[PDB]
């Protein structure tokens, strides 16, 4: 398919978003970030596929950057397709103990360090890491960047182009607005919203998230 | 996945939707139509699985419809995917001679039936079939029903859901635009259209996807 894209969207932070192309629809795409502090780089979820995976390392080794560790936001395979290549390369593969229980039972591959709690934090206080509840699945969590003021929801929020909640299959669509009014009710000062696929947008993001929950629920 | 839905959307005139669910996008659906002449049924594009397949036959039987004969109006598998089935039955399956060589050199099915010509007609004068050039793929054709005024555009036409063209690995995105304004020189008095792909509108589907097609096109 169409390679992985890296572009750079805050100082420090980049987008990395890789490609299907499917017949009967045209390419569908998924987003994840490199976040720096200073030459330490943090992979907030893999690419879709090992091959795209291999290109984003080899992306930040070219431009002198030390990635550090990689951090999964659920199961799914296009937050965790390259989580098998990163540990074979022995660069620190994390998950929330919820998604690693769930990629075991999927038989992939496991992260080699996770967490049972509700906040994370990698690098400085670089990224910190929160579960608000289920949505898009029962595992899903978001990334807060404090110094670009950043959050990257992840596949629980939908972009404005988008008219409903995507996939649903592993979806908890009637606890999924009040997960987002929880990211709400951290009073981030949210200047950018990244979603796990679509366009980056704003605040706004979270708001149309609620309205696109709220009507699937009542329907 | 979820199964089959047939409506009626004009008096003889069935819509049939199929579906495939996919990660990392949700619920992608594929239309065709079942255009009656009394009791006698004609299927434009099958749905795009034979299981599908199986349940748009149960559906005519059932009702106490007579299958007479299938048409695809590309070689793409959700125009086809029920070609087999159809031929087990004895069932006519006919396609262009262009789109009959491209599922030959896919390695699918052939129609039992084809024909190398701009214009063909099924039933009465009930389906008018035409060629107006390369978009979706090289071989798309349309259909045009007299007495309902519907113009079933196929994958060659793209709802106004849509803001791109939507699977371009086959297309002639150069000669699109136009392939599109020689179904409007046809001066067919439009009142529906009904894409292979989301939702039936007005004649306006045309004007918006020769948008697309100029946008994509200097792009
Ligand atoms: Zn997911
Ligand atoms: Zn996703
Ligand atoms: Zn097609
Ligand atoms: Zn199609």
């Amino acid at each position: 398919h169409k390679p992985l894209e890296v572009i750079k969207i805050e100082d420090g932070v980049y987008l990395h978003t890789s490609f299907k192309n499917i017949e009967g629809y045209g390419l569908v795409d998924s987003n994840g970030l490199v976040v720096l502090d200073n030459n330490q780089a943090y992979i907030i979820d893999t690419p879709w596929s090992e091959e795209d995976t291999k290109l984003l390392l080899s992306w930040a080794t070219d431009r002198g950057y030390q990635v550090m560790a990689s951090i999964s936001t659920h199961s799914h395979e296009d937050r965790t397709a390259g989580i098998k290549l990163l540990n074979s390369k022995s660069i620190p593969t994390y998950t929330s103990e919820l998604t690693k229980k769930l990629l075991a039972r999927e038989g992939k591959p496991v992260p080699t360090h996770y967490f049972k709690d509700d906040e994370f934090t990698l690098g400085n206080g670089l990224i910190e890491l929160y579960y608000p509840g289920a949505g898009h699945t029962e595992d899903n969590i978001v990334a807060w960047l404090p110094k670009s003021k950043i959050l990257f929801g992840g596949c629980l929020v939908r972009s404005h182009e988008w008219e409903a909640l995507g996939y649903v299959g592993d979806a908890s669509i009637s606890s999924w607005a009040d997960s987002i009014k929880n990211i709400v009710s951290k009073k981030y000062p949210i200047q950018m919203v990244v979603p796990g696929h679509g366009k980056v947008g704003s605040s706004d993001i979270l708001d149309h998230t609620i309205d696109l929950a709220e009507s699937a629920s009542n329907k």
